[PDB]
């Protein structure tokens, strides 16, 4: 909508407190006018019809409980552009200032979130396994981070590739976390998975198997489930890239941590400049490699790091 930008209040899922970027043209609107071509936070209430509404409010204060979600994954959004806006340059998902769009409520008790082509959608859980789904930064970068892969390498969503995808989206979720640096972990969902049970989150980068997830290329799944198992096989990258960041001996292997910011920025030259739609796990490795040689020479601490990290999960 045509208005003036404005800055409203409000209380996210967890409780606290924050600001929020709002439009003013009689309501006031959830639409953040200061980031590219603007971030549009929309009411899907509890259908499944897409987008929904685009969030009007009376007074510019959402204290509202029904209001939370929207709250968070409109301030979360910010700070997921802020992010590839400040350290890698990139303006937006496509690059281009792409308007940034997100439902809330969406559906009744549903427990996940997702990227659809098109937008950011958000379940509102079903208060045991989860509460909603944009109360953790980690899920909204990592769901936004799909947006960004889409529109550089495309990886497809099937067994290797779509593992590496989804570990692209779990890293940059992760660094993301680390970037707004509230209780940062490696650990994904922890502040939204389960209410009702503390210590625990859907997938963890420092240990995947802590949840059953392979940490070794001997241990991959190699069945039909879960599209060939994106969502378990990204456990053996996640492994890798905190291996990368932080260094420890997996498997008998050692590795030097090279930290978060290396970490990030080889990735991110990987996926944007030598990942394609059908990479498979030794081609990330060849991408890193190269990455970090593009960056920091051949014979630098930070390629032989690369190595290294690939060497302990078995991925040659
Ligand atoms: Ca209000
Ligand atoms: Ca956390
Ligand atoms: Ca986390
Ligand atoms: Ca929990
Ligand atoms: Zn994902």
């Amino acid at each position: 909508i045509t208005g003036t930008s404005t800055v409203g209040v409000g209380r996210g899922v967890l409780g606290d407190q924050k600001n929020i970027n709002t439009t003013y043209s009689t309501y006031y609107y959830l639409q953040d006018n200061t980031r590219g071509n603007g971030i549009f936070t929309y009411d899907a209430k509890y259908r499944t019809t897409l987008p929904g509404s685009l969030w009007a409010d009376a007074d510019n204060q959402f204290f509202a409980s029904y209001d939370a979600p929207a709250v968070d994954a409109h301030y979360y959004a910010g700070v997921t552009y802020d992010y590839y806006k400040n350290v890698h340059n990139r303006l937006s998902y496509d690059g281009n200032n792409a308007a940034i769009r997100s439902s809330v409520h969406y559906s009744q008790g549903y427990n996940n979130a997702f990227w659809n082509g098109s937008q950011m959608v958000y379940g509102d859980g079903d208060g045991q396994t989860f509460i909603p789904l944009s109360g953790g930064i980690d899920v909204v970068a990592h769901e936004l981070t799909h947006a960004v892969t889409d529109y550089t390498a495309g990886l497809i969503y099937q067994n290797e590739s779509g593992a590496i995808n989804e570990a692209i989206s779990d890293i940059f979720g992760t660094l993301v976390e680390f970037y707004a640096n509230k209780n940062p972990d490696w650990e994904i969902g922890e502040d939204v998975y389960t209410p009702g049970i503390s210590g625990d989150s859907l997938r963890s980068m420092s240990d995947p198997a802590k949840y059953g997830d392979p940490d070794h290329y001997s241990k991959r799944y190699t069945g039909t489930q879960d599209n060939g198992g994106v969502h378990i096989n990204s456990g053996i990258i996640n492994k890798a890239a905190y291996l990368i960041s932080q260094g420890g001996t997996h498997y008998g292997v050692s590795v030097v941590g090279i930290g978060r910011d290396k970490l990030g920025k080889i990735f991110y030259r990987a996926l944007t400049q030598y990942l394609t739609p059908t990479s498979n796990f030794s081609q990330l490795r060849a991408a890193a490699v190269q990455s970090a040689t593009d960056l920091y020479g051949s014979t630098s601490q930070e390629v032989a790091s690369v190595k290294q990290a690939f060497d302990a999960v078995g991925v040659k």
